[PDB]
């Protein structure tokens, strides 16, 4: 863990995300979301660990809860490289003292992407930074969306 993570220098540079902040009043639901919907292809920060150290270091204090996310390297033919990270992300400008419908052609103003989202995380070489940024991206705006559906559009009666 330690070989690709250098605990002195803590991030790889930072990536801020800026979400609308109609968002605000469901702060914690989303984060369960995007909890969810990062673990596409990221992995648990689980290993043979019976300790914190053991595991991933986290530049990130909690909001006994939390984790990061771990990359697996991309690459195979063509291009290819070593690519491995524990990004410990959080928003800030504290969802623990958290707890009319809308139109379609003025969508999209909700799915833009004030809470910020700041991530950090230790690279370990060939990572992309901008594709690893884009998919940050879309997911937070998928998860938002999610969270969205669930709390306003499903709770209605036919």
């Amino acid at each position: 863990v330690e070989f690709i993570q250098p605990p002195g220098s803590l991030p790889s540079e930072v990536l801020h995300l800026a979400l609308p902040t109609s968002c605000r009043p469901w702060l914690p639901a989303l984060a369960w979301y995007l909890r969810q919907n990062l673990l596409i292809f990221l992995h648990s920060p689980k290993y043979t660990d019976s300790n914190s150290r053991n595991h991933f270091q986290h530049p990130l204090p909690p909001q006994p809860d939390l984790d990061i996310y771990l990359y697996n390297k991309p690459g195979g033919q063509g291009t290819g490289g070593k690519g491995v990270a524990c990004i410990t992300l959080a928003f800030v400008d504290s969802l623990a003292l958290w707890p009319d419908p809308l139109r379609e052609e003025e969508f999209e103003q909700l799915t833009q992407v004030a809470p910020r989202l700041r991530l950090d995380v230790w690279e370990k070489g060939n990572i992309s930074i901008v594709q690893l940024e884009e998919k940050l991206r879309g997911a937070a705006r998928q998860a938002l969306a999610d969270a969205i559906i669930e709390l306003q559009l499903l709770p209605a009666s036919l």
